[PDB]
RNA sequence: UAACUUUACGUUGUAGCUCCCUUUCUCGAAAGAGAACCGUUGCUACAAUAAGGCCGUCUGAAAAGAUGUGCCGCAACGCUCUGCCCCUUAAAGGCUUUAAGGGGCAUCGUUUA
C-alpha cells in the first residue's frame, strides 16, 4: 500500500536491505524500514572446500 | 562446484610368531634361566571402517535358508507431501478448539540409487 524502492546490498555472507518511500514522481521522501540478514557463507571456511566435499568423500 | 570406478594406507579389535619389560613363582653363594597375569615393540592375517538403516532374486504355507558387478546414511536447495513453530481471518465454546489461508524451519520433499 506504499510506494517505495527496495535497496539490496549483497555479499558472500550478508544481505542488507532498505525501503525508501518515494514521491508520486519517483523521488525519495521517507525512510521506512531497513534490516540486515547474515548467514554462513557456502564454503568450508578455512580452506575453500565445498560443504558437500566431505560428504561425497565419506 | 555438483557426480564416478578402483587401488593403497592409516585406526581399532582379535589370532599366530616376535622386541623389550613391571610385579609374583621356582632355581641358583651373585649373575641370571625358565615360567604366570598384564603391559606392550615389530611382521603377517582376519573383522570393522561413521554412529545407524534396508532391498532385490531363487526354494518354502510361512519360519527361515540360498543368493547379489545389491542400496542408503556428514550436502545444497525447496515447500508438492508430512512434522514443529508463528501469524491472519471465520465459526463455536483476553483462554480453548476448529476450519481456511499465509509463512519460518526441519526429524519433510528433490537431486537420490
Amino acid at each position: 500500500s506504499i510506494n517505495y524502492i527496495l535497496g539490496l546490498d549483497i555479499g558472500i555472507a550478508s544481505v542488507g536491505w532498505a525501503m525508501v518511500e518515494i514521491d508520486e514522481e519517483e523521488n525519495p521522501i521517507r525512510l521506512i524500514d531497513l534490516g540486515v540478514r547474515v548467514f554462513e557463507r557456502a564454503e568450508v571456511p578455512k580452506t575453500g572446500d565445498s560443504l558437500a566435499m566431505a560428504r561425497r568423500l565419506a
